[PDB]
């Protein structure tokens, strides 16, 4: 741990502070997350094995007196900062498609290994000058503030939710890159749920079998009609809107999986363009 030279504070992470640091020994530049229950220890040691080009590599795990340090590979920018930077112009479709395709490959890999992210958002999707995008903070939820990307089943109190929650979050992120505005900017759990309801329609037994039996479901929920989908992400083409609606299906079991999503016609002409970053 004294092998590290804090270069600067990247930002307030979800589990602690994250610093950009230099390994005094190897000289390598990394991201330091200053986060303990032995259960967490075995859980994150398992994440060390979860290696994929679209998953931010966890280089090491350092435990020392209640202090838990996670060393990750460092990327210079996150998707949230990139979106704001191209908010006036907009991220070209080719790049949006490339990014969505890569994240899906990443999710497909994690999910095949029964690992869920559970809290996907623009701030934990990291990019580099090479046109690569990666998932950061994967598996950390299982081990141990925004509700905008939270799947409805979680909001309705489902305690044993599946890999579909990541597909839903990614669907919200996909829509956000296209429109340049968060899809469902909830500022409370009920406001988050109702914003979803107002756009996709209040779910019922017809479209989501068993929904009315969910823990926090209330028969008193207002009944909103589903809105035309062409008003949600204009001017995305039909392939895109088709893929998005399948990523946002209410019923977690009907929601398209990452693997299947990779076969959707929308990615028929997928390429790997590079973004222009001002580091
Ligand atoms: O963030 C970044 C980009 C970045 C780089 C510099 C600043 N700076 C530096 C100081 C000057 C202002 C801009 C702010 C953000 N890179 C990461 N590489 N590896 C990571 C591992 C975890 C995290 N996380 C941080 C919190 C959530 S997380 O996914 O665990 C980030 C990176």
């Amino acid at each position: 741990m004294e092998n590290f030279q804090k270069v600067e504070k990247i930002g307030e992470g979800t589990y602690g502070v994250v610093y950009k640091a230099r390994n005094k020994l190897t000289g390598e530049v990394v991201a330091l997350k200053k986060i303990v229950p032995s259960t967490a220890i075995r859980e994150i040691s398992l994440l060390k094995e979860l290696n994929h080009p679209n998953i931010v590599k966890l280089l090491d795990v350092i435990h020392t007196e209640n202090k838990l340090y996670l060393v990750f590979e460092f990327l210079h920018q996150d998707l949230k900062k990139f979106m704001d930077a191209s908010a006036l112009t907009g991220i070209p479709l080719p790049l949006i498609k490339s990014y969505l395709f890569q994240l899906l490959q990443g999710l497909a890999f994690c999910h095949s290994h029964r690992v869920l992210h559970r809290d996907l958002k623009p701030q934990n999707l990291l990019i580099n000058t090479e046109g690569a995008i990666k998932l950061a903070d994967f598996g950390l939820a299982r081990a141990f503030v925004t509700l905008w990307y939270r799947a409805p089943e979680i909001l309705l109190g489902c305690k044993y939710y599946s890999t579909a929650v990541d597909i839903w979050s990614l669907g919200c992120i996909f829509a956000e890159m296209v429109t340049r505005r968060a899809l469902f900017p909830g500022d409370s759990e009920i406001d988050q749920l109702f914003r979803i309801f107002r756009t996709l329609g209040t779910p019922d037994e017809v479209v989501w079998p068993g929904v009315t039996s969910m823990p926090d479901y209330k028969p008193s929920f207002p009944k909103w009609a589903r809105q035309d989908f062409s008003k949600v992400v204009p001017p995305l083409d039909e392939d895109g809107r088709s893929l998005l609606s399948q990523m946002l299906h209410y019923d977690p079991n009907k929601r398209i999986s990452a693997k299947a999503a990779l076969a959707h016609p929308f990615f028929q002409d997928v390429t790997k363009p590079v973004p222009h970053l001002r580091l």
